[PDB]
């Protein structure tokens, strides 16, 4: 069966770890270590195909060494996460996209924009502005809540579909 290498990126505290644990283990984790970077495997069924997901949950200070660049190049798809109550994390999206485009040496990288913490009453990033941004990038936009599990499967599943469309080219 096919293996899909997914990388979860985004600013500090947007919910990278919460979304990953939620997908892999079907439970919400409130206090996951903000500095631990790790990978997780899960056999899933997307559409009709049984496939294995290998998800790298990124953390820690950014490092632009040849090694870390070669390591990120390995990723087939990128989950670009911001929190809908953090404007700065939404503006940090550009920079993640540019680093992904650079290491992949392509303008066509499977990618999904994720607006996390949709359950929160505080919202500083409107849905239409994030939708407009993903439209200029030509990528899907999925709103999520790692707390309520809203859109979690949709976010990772859409990314796999994005890798599938890329491979068949
Ligand atoms: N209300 C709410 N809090 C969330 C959500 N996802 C994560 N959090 C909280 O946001 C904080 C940072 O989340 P975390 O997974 O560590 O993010 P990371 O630094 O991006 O890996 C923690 O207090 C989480 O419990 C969500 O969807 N809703
Ligand atoms: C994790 C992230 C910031 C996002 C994905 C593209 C690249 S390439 C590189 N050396 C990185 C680091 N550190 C990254
Ligand atoms: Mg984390």
């Amino acid at each position: 069966m096919t293996e899909y290498k997914l990388v979860v990126v985004g600013a500090c505290g947007v919910g990278k770890s919460a979304l990953t644990i939620q997908l892999i283990q079907n439970h919400f984790v409130d206090e996951y270590d903000p500095t631990i970077e790790d990978s997780y495997r899960k056999q899933v069924v997307i559409d009709g195909e049984t496939c294995l997901l290998d998800i790298l949950d990124t953390a820690g200070q950014e490092e632009y060494s040849a090694m870390r660049d070669q390591y990120m190049r390995t990723g087939e798809g990128f989950l670009c996460v911001f929190a809908i109550n953090n404007t700065k994390s939404f503006e940090d999206i550009h920079h993640y996209r540019e680093q992904i485009k650079r290491v992949k040496d392509s303008e066509d990288v499977p990618m999904v924009l994720v607006g996390n913490k949709s359950d929160l009453p505080s919202r500083t990033v409107d849905t239409k502005q994030a939708q407009d941004l993903a439209r200029s990038y030509g990528i899907p936009f999925i709103e999520t809540s790692a707390k309520t599990r809203q859109g979690v499967d949709d976010a990772f599943y859409t990314l796999v579909r994005e890798i599938r469309k890329h491979k068949e080219k």
